[PDB]
């Protein structure tokens, strides 16, 4: 019969603390802080490739103005303080009427805007050089709606 038993004493792990509670939670999501050039802005570059010095309208009917909105921007592309604008008025017609306004300077970033009144006397194109700061021009169209 089986004679050839082992009768060995199980050698066994007294609380080996086998079980370990699942740790599974993270900090906090990393912050941001203040900004600056808020009032105490710096004088950068601008650049007015990111820049939109656009008007959409080129109709000017006796009574109505159009507004050229000119956002100027930094070559890093950040909200310019202000900048110098100058008008130019490539004209072939005295007949007109144009009305031109002050440039309106705003307390906005970059954010320049000007009225341009027309009376119906003739209908022409006329547009109007934007000289920017001593070192980009730009260009811009009206057009009078008789």
């Amino acid at each position: 019969g089986p004679l050839g038993s082992g009768s060995k004493i199980k050698l066994e792990i007294y609380n080996e603390t086998d079980m370990a509670s699942a740790s599974g939670y993270t900090p906090v999501p990393s912050v941001s802080e203040f900004q600056y050039i808020e009032t105490e802005t710096i004088s950068n570059t601008p650049s007015p490739d990111l820049t939109v010095m656009s008007i959409d309208k080129s109709v000017l009917s006796p009574g109505e103005s159009a507004t050229i909105t000119t956002i100027v921007k930094d070559i890093d592309g950040n909200p310019v303080n202000e900048v110098h604008i100058n008008k130019t008025v490539a004209r072939e017609n005295l007949k007109g009427l144009w009305d031109y306004g002050p440039l309106k300077k705003e307390n906005v970033p970059g954010k320049y805007t000007q009225v341009i009144t027309y009376r119906g006397h003739s209908n022409e194109r006329i547009d109007i050089s934007f000289k920017y700061a001593m070192s980009f021009t730009k260009e811009i169209s009206i057009r009078g709606r008789l």
